[PDB]
C-alpha cells in the first residue's frame, strides 16, 4: 500500500513510520512546511503506526533527540515512540479488509488527518487546540498533552485488568476529538477500507 505523508504545519516535523519491531520504509525523515513523503508498505502489516516528531536534533549518523515521538533517539524509527503521541494506526489486508484509526491512547502532540486516497471508504481527523485545553496535570513540558496511563501508571487508566472504564482524563480528550481513540476500551473509532487501499497522513490539517 502507498501513505503519503504530508506535513501542512507550520513548523517542521520528523515523520516516523515502523510497526514496533521493524521500520516501515526507512522508518522516519524530516518534514518542512509542505514537504510529502511518499512511502510503500508491505501488504498484511498488522499493527503499523505513523506518528509526528518534535523539536529534533540529530547528528550526520541519524542519532540524537526529540522532545515528542522520539523512538530510542533514532531518525530512522525502528520502534515507537514516547508519548505524547497523536498516532495514525493501520491493520491491512485482514481478511480481505484494511483497518485504520486515530489514537490519542498515547496522548496527542501534532493534529493529524488520515484518509484514504482511494475509494470506499472515509477517513477520520483528531484536528482540535488538546494542546492549549491540556488539563494542567498532563501537559508535557517537552511540547503535547499526555494520556493519564502514562502519567499516573494506574491500572484504571492504563486498563491493565482488561476491564476499566472512561476518567475524567479520557473524557477530555474525547470531547475535543470524538473520532479518535481516548482509551484501550473505548468504543472503536476503527473504519473498515477495502484491502490494499492507499492513504494520506496530513498534519496540522486545517491549520
Amino acid at each position: 500500500a502507498t501513505f503519503e505523508i504530508v506535513n501542512r504545519c507550520s513548523y517542521t516535523v520528523w515523520a516516523a513510520a515502523s510497526k514496533g519491531d521493524a521500520a516501515l520504509d526507512a522508518g522516519g525523515r524530516q518534514l518542512n512546511s509542505g514537504e510529502s513523503w511518499t512511502i510503500n508498505v508491505e501488504p498484511g502489516t498488522n499493527g503499523g503506526k505513523i506518528w509526528a516528531r518534535t523539536d529534533c536534533y540529530f547528528d550526520d549518523s541519524g542519532s540524537g533527540i526529540c522532545k515528542t515521538g522520539d523512538c530510542g533517539g533514532l531518525l530512522r524509527c525502528k520502534r515507537f515512540g514516547r508519548p505524547p503521541t497523536t498516532l495514525a494506526e493501520f491493520s491491512l489486508n485482514q481478511y480481505g479488509k484494511d483497518y485504520i484509526d486515530i489514537s490519542n491512547i498515547k496522548g496527542f502532540n501534532v493534529p493529524m488527518n488520515f484518509s484514504p486516497t482511494t475509494r470506499g471508504c472515509r477517513g477520520v481527523r483528531c484536528a482540535a487546540d488538546i494542546v492549549g485545553q491540556c488539563p494542567a496535570k498532563l501537559k508535557a513540558p517537552g511540547g503535547g498533552c499526555n494520556d493519564a496511563c502514562t502519567v499516573f501508571q494506574t491500572s484504571e487508566y492504563c486498563c491493565t485488568t482488561g476491564k476499566c472504564g472512561p476518567t475524567e482524563y479520557s473524557r477530555f480528550f474525547k470531547r475535543l476529538c470524538p473520532d479518535a481513540f481516548s482509551y484501550v476500551l473505548d468504543k472503536p473509532t476503527t473504519v473498515t477500507c477495502p484491502g490494499s487501499s492507499n492513504y494520506r497522513v496530513t498534519f496540522c490539517p486545517t491549520a
